[PDB]
Order: C-alpha cells, then structure tokens, then sequence
C-alpha cells in the first residue's frame, strides 16, 4: 500500500484544534437552547451549519460520514448555501431594525460569515502534494485539516454572535413599533 | 506542515531508480556509437533521455522539477519529442524493403505511443487524504514508483527504436546500394 498515517505531531495539532472547535459549538448549543424553532429559520440554519461542521471535524480525527476530499468539498458547499440563506434572513431583520448601532453590528457579523464561509470553501480542498524541495521528496499539505478546523471554529463563532445580534435587533424593532406593529417581525423569538 | 516519505517507500523508489539507470545506460551506450548530425532520431532520443532524467531526479530530491505541475509538463515535453521521433522513424520504416524489419520498427513505434501515454497518466503523482478505518491517512505515496516504471518502459522502447532504426537503414542499403537514388532518411556515421 502507498499509504501512511499523519505524523503524531500533526495528529495532536489536529486534536487540540478540534477541542477549540467544540467550545464554540457548546456556545452555539447554549444560545439556541433558549428558543423554539418554528418561525425562526435563523435558529434552524445555525443548527444545520453546526450539524455539517460536525461532519467536517469528525473527518479529521477518523469518524463521521465524510470519507474523501470531495465529501469535504461537498460539506463546505452546503454550509455556504445555508449561510447564504442565513444572510438573506438576517439582512431582512436588520432592515426592520431602527437602532443603527445594532443594525450595523448585525450587518458586520454577516461579513464575517461570508468571509469564513469563503475560507472554509478554500480549506475544504485539504490538498496534498508531493514536492521536490530542499533536496528531498516530501509531502506537504499535512496541516490542510488543521486549517479546515480553524475555519470551522471561526465560522461557528460568527454564527453564534450573528444569532445573538439578530435577537437584539429583533427586540429593538418590537421596542419601537410594538407587538401590534402592522408588519410582523421577520423572525419570531419564543421559548 | 510537511513530512518526508516513509523509508519503506523511499527504499522502493531508489531501487526502481536503479532499474532505470540500467536501461538509461543501454541508451547512453548506443548513442556514444553514432554522430548527432543528419540523425535527428539520435538527437530526439537524447532529448527524451534528459527529460526522463529530470523526472527520476525529482523522485530523488534532485534536479529542476519542483511541482507536480513541473513533472506533468516534463511528460508533455517527452510525448512531443516521441511524436517528432515517430514521424522520422515512420519515414524510415516506409523505405525499408525488407518487411520483417519494417514491422519491428513500426512495432516499437507503437510501444513508444503506449508508454508516452502511460507516462502522461503517471506524471500526475497525485496524493489524497481520506478517512479510512477510523484514521486520517495519506494515499498515493506509491505514485513516484509508478512514474519511474513508466519512465523505464519508455526508455527501453527508445533504445529498441534507435537500434531498429539503424538496422532498417542497413537493410535499405544492402538492397538499393550506397548509390541508391534516394538517400536514407537518417544517416548513421560513427
């Protein structure tokens, strides 16, 4: 077989990066716990994106339904689709919002999501090459999964702050126009 | 964030490089005999030899190729040359009045087309990561050896074709004399 395992240093580097990712997913479960799902697709989408980023982390330690690079490339494209639908929703929430400090906070978090979705797309290549460098034949791109996790941790972080900022933007819309406002709030926040 | 090949696989490369140097020496031999000029078959044979040296050296940490894309480009150059060589020996084959020889040269000319193709395919030297048996493993580390093998097979067919081209010109002259109305397409001077 022309196959070998990743070197222990990189395996440990992978593992320590997946715990960092689990802390941020903890935060996401905490935040979404509080809220009923019906009438809130921001919450549903955040859960979907977390579900997939879970397949992607599992991949890097040897578990989950992701088997080859094109699986990982596929996962990243789903996350980006779900993020794009989150952007549309949250954007609409920001347009109802009358408090500009919170309108602008929400819109800024949407930039982070677009950015980290992009970087997740790039990193999902987990590309590996043989290279003739420095007088030796070497394999490079062994950290390609370490960079994949750090993209997911960053995206996971931005999603949490985006859900929080969508809720704040919502309370300010109701604060100003009331729960009988002629136009209903874009998403509902119940328990 | 990089690593060197397993010794298990480094060893398997150096040994397939050895079989390659062997076949290269047969070519180096046969080419010292002759004189470049008026013989583009010889010239093309050496061009194919140098690029293949570039390709084997890559697998040993040496030479100019650094990327897969360099290896792929080398294999493209090699097939370009093999194509220019096929044109030349094809003409030499048409001249051959003997048919046991015309056939041989056309046969080796088809082994070249074959191995140029297999070299092209192998020059990708692709490496994957995948999730297999609860592990993160790198695959495709045996790519270098398939590349050398294809180089060696190509090398051999070049030696066969250079020799068979000499012999096919020899038989063109035994029959139509060193005063033949049409010169031999290739000239063989020591």
């Amino acid at each position: 077989s022309g196959s070998a395992q990743l070197p222990q240093e990189e395996k440990a580097k992978i593992a320590e990066q997946v715990e960092i990712f689990h802390q941020e997913k903890s935060k996401l479960d905490a935040e979404v716990a509080k809220w009923d799902d019906s009438g809130n697709d921001i919450i549903v989408l955040a859960k979907q994106m977390c579900m997939i980023m879970m397949e992607m982390t599992d991949f890097t330690r040897g578990k989950g339904p992701l088997k080859n690079t094109s699986d990982v490339i596929n996962a990243a494209k789903k996350i980006a689709e779900a993020g794009s639908r989150m952007d549309k929703l949250a954007r609409a929430v920001a347009d109802q919002c009358p408090d500009s400090a919170c309108k602008q906070d929400l819109l800024a978090y949407l930039q982070r999501i677009a950015l980290y979705c992009h970087q997740l797309n790039i990193c999902s290549k987990v590309k590996a090459e043989v290279q003739n460098l420095g007088g030796e034949l070497i394999v490079s791109g062994l950290d390609s999964a370490t960079s994949l996790i750090q993209a997911a941790k960053n995206l996971m972080n931005a999603v949490v702050l985006t859900v929080k900022a969508s809720y704040v933007a919502s309370t300010k819309y109701q604060k100003v126009y009331g729960t009988a406002a002629v136009n209903s709030p874009v998403v509902s926040w119940k328990m």
